[PDB]
C-alpha cells in the first residue's frame, strides 16, 4: 500500500513514543487496513483483531474515532457483513466512526487539518499526500513502541511537501499509479531536483526532456521507460483535492456496555464470561480510573 518505499525515506523523522503518553489524545484510525491485514492472517479474526486492539486502544485511555472506506477512487486499483459486524462491536464499546465519502484515508487527514484529532492511527503512507500532519505506525507491532511521525519534521529534514510527495508516488508508484520501473528513492529524488519546479511542473518537464531524446544524472534518467500519458494529472489531483467531508463533527464517547460485549464475544468467538472479562476488566479498571 501507499506509496512504495516513502516510509523507508521518512525514517530520518521517526520517533520512538510509547503508548502509555497517548492519554486522552483524540485519534482516527482506518478500520479497513485493519480488516483486511486480520483477513489473511479462526472464524472471525477480523472482528478478534478488533476487539484486541480496541482493548488496547482504551488500556491507554486513547479516545479513537474509527473511520470506514467509502467509495474507492476510480484510479485505485472485504464484505458488508464484515463492516456491520464491526459497526456493532464498536457500539458496544461506545467508539464513535464515520463513514467516509471515498478514502478513509483522506478523511483521517482532514480530521487532522481541521483540528478534531491530534493525528491518525494507520500504516498507510499514503495520507501524506492527502495533507497529514500527525501518523502513528506499527501501533500494535512487535515492538515496545509506536512510531510517531509529524509532517513539519521531515519537511524541515528533507524537504518534502504535499507537491513532492504527489510527484514521489507518480515517480514510485501508489494505489493510483504504476510509477516508472527501477526508479526508486534516490532515482526519484533526484529527478526532482533536476527539474525543479511548482506542483507538477517538475515531472512535465522531465516528461517533456525524456520525450525529446531518448547530464550525468540524466545519463541514466533517459534511459527509463515512460507510459505514453506520463504523466496523468488525474493522479494529482485526486490527491490534492479528495472527495471528504470536512464539516465539524460531535464526536462523543460512551461507556461500554459490559453484558452485550460478553454476548458479542460468546456469539462470535466462543467465549464465556470468564474469557472475555480477562480482556475487558483491566480496560474498564483503566477507564473507571
Amino acid at each position: 500500500m501507499g506509496v512504495q518505499g516513502l516510509w523507508k525515506l521518512l525514517e530520518c523523522s521517526g520517533r520512538q513514543v510509547s503508548p502509555e503518553a497517548l492519554e486522552g489524545k483524540i485519534l482516527a484510525v482506518d478500520i479497513s487496513i485493519w480488516l483486511n491485514q486480520a483477513l489473511k492472517g479462526i472464524e472471525n479474526p477480523h472482528l478478534l483483531t478488533l476487539f484486541h486492539r480496541l482493548c488496547k486502544l482504551l488500556f491507554f485511555r486513547i479516545r479513537p474515532i474509527f473511520v470506514f472506506d467509502g467509495d474507492a477512487p476510480l484510479l485505485k486499483k472485504v464484505t458488508g457483513q464484515m463492516f456491520l459486524e464491526s459497526q456493532e462491536l464498536l457500539r458496544l464499546f461506545g467508539i464513535p466512526y464515520i463513514q467516509a465519502p471515498m478514502e478513509a484515508e483522506a478523511q483521517c487527514a482532514i480530521l487532522d487539518l481541521t483540528d478534531q484529532t491530534s493525528g491518525t492511527i494507520t500504516d498507510d503512507s499514503a495520507i501524506w499526500l492527502f495533507g497529514a500532519r500527525h501518523v502513528y505506525r506499527n501501533f500494535f507491532n512487535k515492538n515496545k513502541f509506536v512510531e510517531y511521525y509529524q509532517y513539519v519534521d521531515f519537511h524541515n529534514q528533507l524537504g518534502l511537501d504535499r507537491n513532492k510527495l504527489i510527484n514521489l508516488a507518480y515517480l514510485l508508484g501508489s494505489d493510483y499509479t504504476e510509477g516508472i520501473p527501477t526508479v526508486g528513492c534516490v532515482t526519484a529524488m533526484e529527478i526532482l531536483n533536476e527539474f525543479p519546479g511548482h506542483g507538477l511542473e517538475p515531472l512535465l518537464k522531465f516528461s517533456e526532456w525524456w520525450h525529446e531524446a531518448q547530464t550525468k544524472v540524466k545519463k541514466k534518467l533517459r534511459t527509463l521507460q515512460l507510459t505514453p500519458g506520463f504523466p496523468n494529472p488525474a493522479v494529482a489531483e485526486a490527491y490534492l483535492k479528495p472527495v471528504v467531508d470536512d464539516s465539524k463533527g460531535s464526536f462523543l464517547w460512551g461507556k461500554p456496555d459490559l453484558d452485550k460485549i460478553r454476548e458479542f464475544c460468546q456469539r462470535y468467538f466462543g467465549w464465556n464470561r470468564t474469557k472475555t472479562d480477562e480482556s475487558l476488566f483491566p480496560v474498564l479498571k483503566q477507564l473507571d480510573a
